[PDB]
C-alpha cells in the first residue's frame, strides 16, 4: 500500500497473508471458515514451495497469539480463467482445516448482487504490499481509504484504454494506491467485500493508471458452488 | 424505536415497509432483487387486507421520487414458526417484480457465518414504529444505535429467563429500544445484516427485559434455499 497508514491492531478480521516458504507473498480474504479468496495470478509465482495461510496477524515478524498458519489442501479457479485471463482472476484456497474464529479471525461477508459500486464511494484496501516504489516492506498491516473510480473515466485511452470489462472495477491511484504484494487482498466498502486487488504488473501511484479490482459479486454464483 | 432520532432519508436503502391496506404494520429488510426478509407472526397475526411492500421511502405519508409500492406474489413463513412461540418468527416476501435498484433502493447482505456477534457491538436498528409508551407513530424512519447483550445476561431469570434459544440475540433497551411496528426489521451490525427484530408483547425501552432479534446467520441455509 502506497501512501496508506498503519491498520489498527486486528480491526480487519478477515485480512489474511498467503505466504511462500513463510514469506508474504499476496493477500487474501477469509471468506469461510475453510475457505480463503484471493488472486490466482498469485499462486501462479508462487515460486516451489509450501503455500499457507497466516490468519489473526497484524504483524508479520513478532509473535501474536492469534496468528495462525494454516495448509491449503487445495486451490479451485473459476470457468473462465486461461492463459490470457489470469492477470484478473480469482482463486479459492481451502485451509487444511476449519479456522478457528474469535474477535482477530472472522470471514467477511461478500456482495452478491451484480450491481456496481456508485463512482466516488470510499472504500478501503488493506495489505503487506510495497510502502514505496523503491520496495519497502512494511512489518505491520497498512490500509487506505480509496475512492471507486467510474469504469467509464477508466476506460479513457490515456487511462486502461478499454480494459476494464464488467467483471473489474477500478479506484482511483493519485498517490494512494495499491502495489506489489497487496494483490488478492479486499476492496471493502461499507462492510461488505465488493472486490479483490488484481494489480498484476501494473505502475503504482499513477493517477493516469488507475488500481483495478475484480469484482466478486460476478462471481458470487461460483463462489456460492465451491463453498457449500 | 424508542429514544432514536430520525434517520437521514434514504441513508438506509436496503428499508422496507411491509404494509396491510395501505397502513404500515411491520418493518422489513430488502435481502434480493426480488426479495424481503420480515417477521412471520407481525403479518401471519394481523387482520386480513392487501399485502404491499413499500421501498425507498423516508415519509410515509409524502411523496418521494425513490417510493415504489410493490405487491406480493408469495410469502414463505419459516416451517417451524408457530402460533405459541417467538422461535422462527421470520417470512419471506417474493415481490410482484424485481425491485428497481438506486441510490435510494439496495439489498442489504447478510450474515452467513453462524457465530455470534460480539457482546458490547454497536448494532443500527431502524424503523417506523412507535415512538412513546401512548403508542405514537412518527412519519418518518427513525433509527437507534444499541449495544449487543450477550446471552447469558440476556437469559437470566430477572430477564428473560431462559427464553432465547442460541439463534436469538438480544440488545440493550435502557430507554432506547425497538417497538410496536418495528417487527421485522433490521439489526445492523458493521453494514451487515445480524438480526431481524422479532414479534411478541413486549414492553419497550425497559432494561430489564432486553430487546429480542431473530439471528439471521442461523437461517442462512433456509433463506438460501426459498431465494435459489
Amino acid at each position: 500500500i502506497l501512501g496508506g497508514r498503519e491498520a489498527e491492531a486486528h480491526a480487519r478480521p478477515y485480512m489474511a497473508s498467503v505466504q511462500l516458504n513463510g514469506a508474504h507473498l499476496c493477500g487474501g480474504v477469509l471468506v469461510a471458515e475453510q475457505w480463503v479468496l484471493s488472486a490466482a495470478h498469485c499462486l501462479e509465482d508462487a515460486a516451489d514451495g509450501k503455500v499457507q495461510v497466516l490468519l489473526g496477524a497484524h504483524s508479520l515478524s513478532q509473535p501474536e497469539p492469534s496468528k495462525r498458519l494454516y495448509d491449503v489442501l487445495r486451490a479451485v479457479p473459476h470457468p473462465d480463467s486461461q492463459p490470457d485471463t489470469i492477470d484478473h482472476d480469482l482463486l479459492l484456497l481451502q485451509l487444511s482445516e476449519k479456522a478457528t474464529l474469535g474477535p482477530a479471525v472472522r470471514p467477511l461477508p461478500w456482495q452478491r448482487v451484480d450491481r456496481d459500486v456508485a463512482p466516488g464511494t470510499l472504500c478501503d484496501v488493506a495489505g503487506w504490499g510495497i510502502v514505496n516504489h523503491a520496495g519497502r516492506r512494511p512489518d505491520s498491516l497498512q490500509h487506505v481509504l480509496l475512492p471507486v473510480l467510474d469504469r467509464a473515466t477508466c476506460n479513457r485511452r490515456t487511462h486502461h484504454d478499454g480494459a476494464i470489462t464488467e467483471r473489474l472495477m477500478c479506484a482511483e491511484s493519485n498517490r494512494r494506491d495499491s502495489c506489489k504484494g497487496d494483490s488478492g487482498g479486499p476492496l471493502v466498502c461499507g462492510g461488505v467485500l465488493e472486490g479483490v486487488v488484481t494489480s498484476g504488473s501494473r505502475v503504482c501511484g499513477n493517477r493516469k493508471k488507475p488500481g483495478i479490482y475484480t469484482r466478486v459479486a460476478s462471481y458470487a454464483a461460483w463462489i456460492d458452488s465451491v463453498l457449500a
